[PDB]
């Protein structure tokens, strides 16, 4: 009763002819759900969720100031529109905007962003590869629930960084709220290496509970990148965490 | 600076209301308000209060974290979300009076008065025990202020902890999506007449923000959704949010 597997949720995946995982942690009870326990501890390149902890280093050493800092654009046009432009680390976030995390690794530099994610035990704790690439296509490789433990330490101000780099960095989650939840997350999609994946990991804090969440599923084409998101409210209505 | 559009006066007589909207466009340092003498008439600021009585109670340690809960005192007030536990969260989002009066009796009279001096917030001129005065009519403030006092809060600019300015700007939450964040408070006087809601806070966009202070005669609790509706009737209006 710790770790309890529910397979109806599978019929969320199978609805659309997909597969994939969800795991779901009541931070109130200490108990974790999932629709399968082994791919829950299956670890796969981080991609676009490695934001959140490249976001929190860049903050802890003063690479970025704050969330006003502006980062220029290059002046490179990629294929994603809204990276052709400044940002700040809120739309970055927002945006996914690779360009800006890269330059934040290359000042992180090899030597600290090894120590950090070590000190986060942070997956399996391996930046091998391009300084500024390795959470694209390097050795860096994390689970569902290896996010879930991440995410915890970081919703409760436990990470070895300044509580202020947590608080900007969870201000920088900020995905959905309303009169019912408020959703802080980050989606990903990992193509460069094979299978590739869309992960959405992060949490639901209710008036008097949180419930921590990370997905993962096989995504061989964009078509249906708003599944990771559709499927994980599909179970959080089931499981009555949202209306 | 300031620019009057009675054309937003059109937002309260559909609803036959009365009241003022002021924006503030933080990118272009402009104000605008349907009426510009009571934009700056001062109103007893009621659950709007709860901003700079979270941050000295935050800034002072009264409220440890955004997590320590406050237990019921067991007495069954007539706001039902009031007669359970709270965090600094569900205190803000219920705007649970007893809990603000009983923060504002540790903070004490001297370190509230400095404090709301150092914030340039309302009257200096304030009547009142620290347990009542924001309540019963010893404090003051127009939808102008309520912009001054926002835009220091934004910009960590008011005189406590960079972190209290942080915690209260999160238990601010109101609404956010894709196009846009809302951090704001709602108030509702009755004590007083005219009896008024308040509705003061700030929209995010991806490159702005535009703070808002709208107060409506509320001479009812059954307008109370007009709070929030004629403001996002105004912004939809002024293309700030779909
Ligand atoms: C992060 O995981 C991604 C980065 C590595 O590219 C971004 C990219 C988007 S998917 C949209 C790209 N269009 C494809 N045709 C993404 C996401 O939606 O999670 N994260
Ligand atoms: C804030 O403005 C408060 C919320 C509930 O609207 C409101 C509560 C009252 S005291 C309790 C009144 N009793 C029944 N509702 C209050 C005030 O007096 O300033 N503000």
């Amino acid at each position: 009763k710790e770790w309890q597997e529910n397979k109806s949720w599978n019929a969320h995946f199978t609805e659309h002819k997909s597969q994939g995982v969800v795991v779901l942690w009541n931070e109130n009870k200490q108990q974790g759900f999932t629709n399968n326990l082994k791919r829950a501890n299956q670890a796969f390149l981080p991609a676009s969720t490695f934001k959140i902890p490249n976001s929190l280093i860049a903050l802890d050493l003063g690479v970025v100031k704050d969330e006003h800092q502006v980062f220029k654009w290059d002046g490179q046009t990629r294929d994603i529109a809204t990276w052709n432009r400044d940002h700040n680390l809120i739309t970055a976030m927002k945006y996914s905007v690779v360009p800006v995390y890269q330059e934040f690794a290359r000042q992180i530099g090899e030597a600290r962003m090894s120590k950090m994610l070590h000190a986060f035990d942070y997956g399996n704790e391996d930046i091998s590869g391009n300084v500024d690439s390795f959470w694209l296509d390097g050795g860096i490789r994390i689970s569902a629930t290896e996010q879930i433990s991440f995410l915890r330490k970081l919703y409760h101000n436990k990470l070895h960084v300044s509580e202020r780099s947590q608080r900007i960095v969870k201000q920088a989650m900020l995905t959905e709220a309303n009169g019912d939840y408020i959703i802080r997350a980050k989606t990903g999609y990992s193509t460069r290496i094979e299978p590739k994946i869309g992960w959405w990991v992060g949490w639901v804090e209710l008036d008097d509970n949180v419930w921590f969440f990370a997905m993962n599923m096989d995504m061989p084409t964009s078509d249906g990148l708003g599944l990771r998101q559709a499927i994980t409210k599909e179970v959080l209505k089931q499981e009555k965490i949202i209306p």
